[PDB]
């Protein structure tokens, strides 16, 4: 009437050592009356239960059950006509048994005035605790009674229990088996349950004995126990031979999220701190530099003093104090020293940069050298030159050293003359730098790698959020528990989407805000065609989520993988280096990974202003949109024949 | 006696709403029989064993096994003398049966040859597979036999077991318990066993009833019986009132390693293909940046073709194609447009870094500027400059195309003399820049990155395999197991530390081989003391990852703090960067972050050559050590009070 199973068979493990828990089966449940399930192992009753409510699809065989098969649209199995209560504790922590209800109830789409009364009575009937206080908070028995309440909540017809009874007091269970009794006598309802006290499994009508993956006998204990003569059963078996649904997970996803402060704390303060962090470090100008200067025009007083006076207007009377005038001074800082051997070893040590030298004939033979031009002899050429030695070990330093001495220079030269009726012009190469077409005169290295920060941090924690969201809820239980109770795996996926959308959206916003509005990164471009991008490549990571949680049955397995691609590609996407730095070959495999070819759209816009229509810059838009469908392809290409 | 327990109180929750686990008890064990506990909840019975076998304190009592207190002298409890088996599977997966058994046998002690008869014994006894048989692909009832197999197997004169049988075949239990009680046959074994089935515990001497924290009734279960004319216990419980033990430890712990592939992937392949990827991407200058010249000296013909032709000798014949001749075909492209306004639409699209546009009065100009001097006229300064637009957008592109087009007109003007037999330095700036004291002409930024991978690649790689080997193995009970086997926890952290100082050797190695001997990263200064600071930052992080496993419980919490961490001080840590960048501020701050002055000091020695006497090179081993003692300081307050 209610359950019929025929011919059900399934196993376990590798084909060269299966464990086969279930043989050639046959069951027969009557439609109202308590059955009881005694086995030898807990596995094949879990396994035959969760056949019977439809989430585990045994291989060759028939189950029939309140219409017909699970999940088949003639049957009612997922749904409020059945009670399921799981192995395990499939309850939400954060929650109280009071919103647990609630939950519930609304996923069942009872009424919130009729839901109190259920919820008192069990209150009453199962002796719980006050109903403010958290799942979390509670011990084991009490979680458990917590489960067979909400399993006991929407009145079904069918209830299938998984060990209801094991930790309880045994006044409590005499309590709940007589309830059990009282519900299933004079009305319609049938009771499915697994137990481990033989005898107290005395009060059903038809039970059914398993082992070796088959039924040893089914039929009335009474009348078991009269053929064999037996006064206990234990001897017996010595035998030697829609949309407020979604409304219902959208709340509960929010409330998730704001009672965990520390998940709170990774996603939301986190990206904020990196953004601080990177916008005060990365891509600055040195400006503590010191320099040793050895100056023989002039006495030598103190390491910190040299007396540096000279007449501003004309005569040229030092030159060598004028032109340590020009010197920048937010970059360089000044020391003297007596002697170019004392000077050149503090470069040596940690104590100076670079060792400037005058010599004492600089200003006659620096004078003597513009008045005679092609015709000095070389002696003049040799005493009107100022010798520079500098620690080229760093890279940018030396690049900065270099470029202030020179600039320093061509003010000097260019302040020389002009008064005397002399254009600065003739102080100039003949090569000349125009205005520049893009950019200024003085470009930063924290413009170039901050579009490549942007997408990283949003990209990179979409996949952990989805990753870990997903394989934590379907390891206990948390996604087959509402499966039975009647939501749509549409549903499920629809509003994880949702959520994601929302968190990721607030994470572009404050990044945004602090890179732009109070670090003052330039923003040449359109910003509702930046804001459309970093939301793309944040959707992208996502689907790259659901990959790894398809494939990922544990949390620290997914962190690997995570790890383990997240290195590879920040090398490789040009973030911290320009891209035409890397060798042919390498440059062409880089430009088809995820982040690349998005990281070079931003910059455009961001840099150079560029607008969408620019092949540069939808190139990018584009890249994302077709990873984006090869990674749900590839995520559901794993079940396609599996 | 071999077990007594006066008034233990124990209890597991908050103050708010303590939970009650133990209230005022009395237990008595006698000597050569069989105690069964038949509490009606799992707890209280878990607690009672717990603090028996002294892996747990309670807060108030007495407890006396075999001689005195658990965990002292005079008491046998942590030893050979004990056998327990936990309420969880506490056994090491990817490991034979025989390799388990040969393992926990050289714990105890025994030797080799009596092991595999007591492997034999007990194979034939619990129905368990062939010896050879893997324990994570056996079934969850296996793997329980397995771990009373292991319970059993040393012969220890008292049995503390936590539900022996749960899932096992009656005809089995049958048989375990016979051979329980003949064991325990007027000898001096003792066995402590709490089981579900009231009825099975008929032949235990001693019967303990539990409830509410203490003890109802403890008697002999025929004499409980007959006390009113029951005949079965359901009704009376219804009442309303050291030289060999690290060895063992350090071949399992290289054993678990070389057995998961995964593992191994993570922390010895992962970092060798992350400095490959890095040493060929990033640091390396740009060599393919196009450039568009207008030449209105010479006819148009194609875009990639000009024929540019001029004499060697003097005349000066076009100076324009000879210019052209200097640049460095290494890293600029040479393209040709027709007009001046044509090449900039190109800059202005992405097909080229920046114009030239020669004027067609070029050649004239130049040599009558470079044969007036001071008395040259406005009309050839303007017409024998050559007129630069670039594309300034990207800073190190910038610097690169700027500095190649003032060096290629220094080799030009340097031709030009030379051939007329005049001297070559007549065309230098009074700006002379002698031989670099450290470094060369031509520094790299791939030599700056590279002294702070090899550091942060090590350091990191300890926090998370030191993290997340301690936490897991305390979770899954197996800590606890083998503290009751004898293993005092001096010896499990000394095994630990050995096997990670061997990973982190072997790392080092692979690090440094690729990057010197491979790549052709300098290395100026002492090999042997760049590899002493290595391994003094792997311990460090090993130090660190010692205080995540005493604060977290959870691999998930674990991670979260490492990534946490690992962020801000990365970018504070001067890798990418150089420290001088940052604020003075935080630059004081940044200094005492646990890998900022090590950086400083590897790179000291590897761009400088530096000996171990500089101060810059010693502060990063001073500081390493620091920060050591204070990890190991916190790791040790928090187990403290925790
Ligand atoms: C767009 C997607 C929408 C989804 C939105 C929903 C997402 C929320 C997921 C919640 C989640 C995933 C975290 C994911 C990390 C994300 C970064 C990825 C990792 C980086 C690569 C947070 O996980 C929780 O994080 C907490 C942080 O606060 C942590 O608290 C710790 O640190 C605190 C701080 O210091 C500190 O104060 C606090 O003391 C610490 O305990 C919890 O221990 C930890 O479990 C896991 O949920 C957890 O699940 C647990 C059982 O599995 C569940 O345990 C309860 O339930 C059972 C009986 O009912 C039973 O098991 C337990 O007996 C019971 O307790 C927890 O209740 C629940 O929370
Ligand atoms: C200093 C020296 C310390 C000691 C040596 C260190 C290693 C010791 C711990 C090893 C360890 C932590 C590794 C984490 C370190 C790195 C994390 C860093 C994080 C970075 C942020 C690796 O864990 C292993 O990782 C494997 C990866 O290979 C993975 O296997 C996966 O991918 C494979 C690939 O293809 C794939 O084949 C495979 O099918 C996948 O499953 C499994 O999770 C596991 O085998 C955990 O050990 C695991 O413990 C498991 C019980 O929990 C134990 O469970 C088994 O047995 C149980 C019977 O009690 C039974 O109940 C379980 O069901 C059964 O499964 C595992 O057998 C054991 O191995
Ligand atoms: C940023 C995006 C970049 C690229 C995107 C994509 C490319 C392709 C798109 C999808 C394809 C793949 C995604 C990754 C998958 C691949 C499938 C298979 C894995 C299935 O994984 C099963 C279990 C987990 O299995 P389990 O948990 O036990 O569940 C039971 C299920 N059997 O993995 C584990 O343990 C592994 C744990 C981390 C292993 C390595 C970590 C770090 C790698 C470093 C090594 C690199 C060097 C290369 C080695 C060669 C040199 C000798
Ligand atoms: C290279 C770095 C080296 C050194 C760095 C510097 C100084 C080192 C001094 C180190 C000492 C300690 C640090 C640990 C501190 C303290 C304990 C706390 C957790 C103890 O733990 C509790 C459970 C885990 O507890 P649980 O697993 O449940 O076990 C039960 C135990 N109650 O953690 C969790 O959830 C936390 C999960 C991730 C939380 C945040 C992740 C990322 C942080 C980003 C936020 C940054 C911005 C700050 C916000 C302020 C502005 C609004
Ligand atoms: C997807 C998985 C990550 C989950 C969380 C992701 C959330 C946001 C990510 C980054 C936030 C953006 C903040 C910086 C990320 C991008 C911006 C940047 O400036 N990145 C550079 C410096 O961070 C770049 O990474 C430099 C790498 C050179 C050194 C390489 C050594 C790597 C160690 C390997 C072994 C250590 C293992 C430690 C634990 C094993």
């Amino acid at each position: 009437h209610a359950v019929c199973v025929r011919h059900a068979f399934k196993q376990y493990g590798s084909k060269k050592n299966p464990n086969h828990v279930l043989s050639d089966l046959n069951m027969t449940v009557a439609k109202g009356t308590i059955y009881g399930l005694l086995g030898a192992s807990g596995c094949g009753k879990t396994t035959l239960l969760s056949c019977i409510v439809g989430r585990r699809r045994l291989n060759t065989g028939e189950i029939w059950v309140l219409g017909g098969k699970p999940g088949t649209k003639g049957s009612g199995v997922p749904g409020k006509r059945v009670g399921y209560m799981p192995q395990e504790i499939a309850l939400y922590g954060e929650f109280s048994i009071k919103e647990t209800m609630m939950y519930f109830g609304w996923i069942f789409g009872m009424e919130s005035s009729e839901i109190n009364e259920r919820l008192q009575f069990l209150l009453n009937f199962l002796d719980l605790p006050s109903q403010n206080r958290l799942v979390k908070n509670l011990s084991g028995g009490q979680q458990r009674r917590v489960s067979f309440a909400v399993a006991l909540m929407h009145d079904p017809e069918l209830l299938i229990l998984d060990e209801p009874t094991v930790g309880v007091d045994p006044l409590l269970r005499q309590s709940i088996w007589n309830h059990l009794v009282q519900i299933t006598k004079d009305g319609n309802k049938t009771v499915i349950i697994t137990t481990h006290y033989i005898e107290e499994a005395r009060q059903a009508h038809t039970i059914g004995l398993m082992r070796s993956g088959k039924l040893l006998a089914e039929e009335s204990p009474h009348v078991l126990l009269s053929m064999y003569g037996c006064q206990s059963l234990e001897e017996v078996f010595l035998k030697l031979s829609s949309w407020g649904k979604i409304k219902a997970l959208l709340q509960k996803n929010f409330l998730r999220m704001w009672r965990n402060v520390g998940v709170m704390l990774f996603i939301f303060a986190l990206p904020v701190m990196q953004v601080i962090l990177f916008c005060l470090a990365i891509g600055r100008d040195p400006t503590g530099l010191k320099l040793a200067i050895v100056n023989h025009e002039k006495n030598y007083t103190n390491q910190s003093y040299q007396e540096c006076s000279f007449d501003y207007g004309c005569k040229f009377s030092y030159l060598s104090c004028r032109y340590l005038n020009n010197l920048r001074n937010s970059t360089i800082l000044k020391e003297y020293y007596p002697d170019p051997e004392s000077a050149v070893d503090a470069v040596k040590q940690g104590h100076a940069w670079g060792a400037l030298y005058f010599t004492e004939n600089f200003t006659d033979a620096l004078v003597a050298r513009m008045a005679l031009g092609k015709d000095a002899d070389p002696e003049t050429l040799d005493q009107s030159e100022v010798r520079v030695w500098l620690d080229m070990s760093n890279q940018q330093i030396g690049i900065i050293l270099q470029r202030d001495l020179q600039l320093s220079y061509q003010d000097f030269a260019k302040d020389l003359l002009g008064a005397c009726e002399q254009n600065p012009d003739l102080a100039e190469i003949p090569i000349s730098f125009k205005e520049p077409i893009y950019g200024s005169n003085k470009p930063s290295f924290t413009d170039f790698v901050a579009p490549g920060v942007i997408l990283t941090i949003v990209f990179f924690l979409a996949v952990a959020l989805t990753s870990s969201a997903l394989i934590i809820e379907r390891m206990e239980g948390l996604l087959d528990r509402s499966w039975v109770a009647g939501v749509t795996p549409g549903e499920i996926l629809f509003s994880h989407v949702v959520t994601q959308f929302v968190v990721m959206c607030g994470q572009t916003a404050l990044v945004l805000i602090f890179m732009i509005l109070v670090f003052g990164v330039q923003c040449k471009g359109d910003i509702g065609w930046v804001i459309v991008l970093t939301i793309l490549q944040g959707l992208c990571g996502m689907c790259f989520g659901f990959v790894i949680s398809a494939i990922c049955e544990l949390e620290r397995n997914a962190i690997q993988l995570a790890l383990g691609s997240f290195y590879p590609t920040l090398l490789l996407s040009g973030v911290i280096w320009p891209i035409e730095g890397m060798p042919t070959v390498l440059r062409y495999v880089s430009t088809f990974l995820p982040l690349t070819l998005a990281t070079t759209s931003l910059r455009a816009m961001l840099t150079r202003g560029w607008s969408i229509a620019e092949p540069a810059v939808y190139y990018g838009f584009l890249a994302t949109i077709i990873w984006i469908v090869a990674f749900l392809t590839i995520s559901m290409l794993v079940l396609r024949f599996k």
